[PDB]
C-alpha cells in the first residue's frame, strides 16, 4: 500500500471542522505503525479536546458484530445462511421466502422504520432518544408498511434487517447480544474500550459528545451524547474506540473471527453504487487509486464513523466526527480513507 498521507488527513479534519463538526479525529494501524490525528472539541460547551482515545457510538458499525456473531453461528451449525428467517422466529416477517442472508444484506425488502422515526432529525431524536423497544416493536414499525421489493431482489438498506439480527442471535442462543457480542468478540480481541450496555444511556469512560445537527440550516447544536439507542440495538448500539475498532476491521478481515468459508460468504458483495458494495453486514468501498477497503460506517445522532480495513486487514483506519445530520462532514470524513490508503497524490 501508499504510505499514509497525514497531512491530507490534518486538512480532512480541519475541513470537517470548517463544515460544523465540533470535533474530528483518525487513526491508522498501518501494519504495526499507528497515525493518530485529532481537530476540536470533545465537548463544545465545556472546550474539552478531541482525542482518539475518546470512546464514541459506532452506530451502523454495530452490523458487523451483529453479523459476526451470527456467522459463527453458522459455523456451529445453529444457523443457516439460505433458511427463511420465519423458520427460526415463526410469524415474524408476512413472507416465508425472506431467509437470513437477505437479511444480512438488505436484499429482504423490509421497510426501514427509521424513516417514519427521523422525518423530522431533532424532534424523531427527542421521541426515541429515551424509550426502550422491545425487537418485536421495531418489527412491527417497521410491517406497518408494506415491503418495498420482491424478497432477494433489490438492495435496501433497512435498519428492521439488523433487529431481524439481534432477535435471531437472541433466539438461537438464549442470551442477550450483550453477552454474546462479550464472548465472542469483545473479549477475545481484548476490546478494552467496546461495550453494549443498551438500555443504560452513559457512555462509560472518557467520550466524545454527541452533536447532532438539526434540519434548519444555521440552527444550534442538540447534545445527543446520552441515548439509549433501544431504536437500533443490533443495529447500532455498540460504544467503541479507534484503536478497538481498528482491532475489530484487522482480526475479521484476517480470518480469526469465523471461518474461511463463512468469511467469503461475508464478503459476497450487492452492488450498492458504482463504488461500493455491501456483503453480509459488511460494506466494500472502491478508493480512487483502485484499493478497495472493507468495514462499514455509522450515522447514530451525533456521531459519524467510518471504520475500514484492506483485504488482508494490515491496515485499518477509524475515523469519527462527532457531529450528524451534515451531509458535508460526512462526505468529507469518507476522504480519511483517501488519505489513509492512496496516500498523497
Ligand atoms: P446506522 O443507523 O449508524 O447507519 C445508517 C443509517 C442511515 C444511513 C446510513 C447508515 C450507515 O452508514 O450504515
Amino acid at each position: 500500500l501508499p504510505a499514509p498521507d497525514d497531512t491530507g488527513l490534518q486538512a480532512v479534519l480541519h475541513t470537517a471542522l470548517s463544515q460544523g463538526a465540533p470535533g474530528a479525529m483518525v487513526r491508522v494501524d498501518d501494519n504495526g505503525t499507528i497515525h493518530q490525528l485529532s481537530e476540536g472539541v470533545a465537548d463544545r460547551a465545556t472546550g474539552r479536546a478531541i482525542t482518539t482515545t475518546d470512546r464514541f457510538r459506532v452506530g451502523s458499525v454495530t452490523k458487523s458484530f451483529s453479523a459476526v456473531v451470527l456467522l459463527q453461528l453458522v459455523d456451529e451449525g445453529k444457523l443457516d445462511l439460505d433458511a427463511s428467517v420465519n423458520t427460526y422466529l415463526p410469524g415474524l416477517l408476512p413472507d416465508d421466502r425472506i431467509t437470513v442472508r437477505q437479511v444480512m444484506s438488505h436484499r429482504s425488502g423490509l421497510y426501514d422504520y427509521t424513516n417514519d422515526m427521523f422525518a423530522q432529525t431533532v424532534p424523531g431524536f427527542e421521541s426515541v432518544r429515551n424509550k426502550v423497544f422491545s425487537y418485536q416493536d421495531l418489527i412491527t414499525l417497521s410491517l406497518k408498511h408494506g415491503v418495498t421489493n420482491a424478497p432477494g431482489a433489490a438492495y435496501s438498506y433497512s435498519n428492521t434487517n439488523f433487529v431481524v439480527a439481534g432477535m435471531l442471535i437472541e433466539k438461537l442462543t438464549g442470551h442477550s447480544v450483550a453477552t454474546e457480542y462479550q464472548n465472542r468478540i469483545f473479549t477475545p480481541l481484548n476490546l478494552t474500550d467496546t461495550f453494549y450496555v443498551h438500555p443504560d444511556t452513559v457512555i462509560p469512560g472518557t467520550h466524545a459528545n454527541g452533536y447532532l445537527t438539526p434540519d434548519e440550516a444555521g440552527g444550534a447544536l442538540v447534545d445527543s451524547t446520552e441515548q439509549t439507542v433501544s431504536w437500533a440495538q443490533s443495529a447500532g448500539a455498540v460504544i467503541s474506540s479507534t484503536q478497538d475498532l481498528d482491532t475489530f476491521f484487522s482480526a475479521l478481515m484476517s480470518g480469526q473471527l469465523m471461518s474461511a468459508a463463512q468469511l467469503a460468504q461475508m464478503q459476497q458483495w450487492t452492488t450498492v453504487n458504482s463504488t461500493q458494495g455491501y456483503g453480509l453486514g459488511l460494506r466494500r468501498r472502491d478508493l480512487s487509486c483502485g484499493i478497495s477497503v472493507y468495514g462499514h460506517t455509522g450515522t447514530v445522532q451525533g456521531y459519524y464513523t467510518y471504520a475500514f480495513a484492506s483485504k488482508d486487514g494490515k491496515r485499518s483506519v477509524t475515523a469519527l466526527a462527532n457531529t450528524s445530520n451534515n451531509v458535508n462532514v460526512l462526505n468529507t470524513m469518507a476522504r480519511t480513507l483517501e488519505s489513509a490508503f492512496c496516500g498523497k497524490p
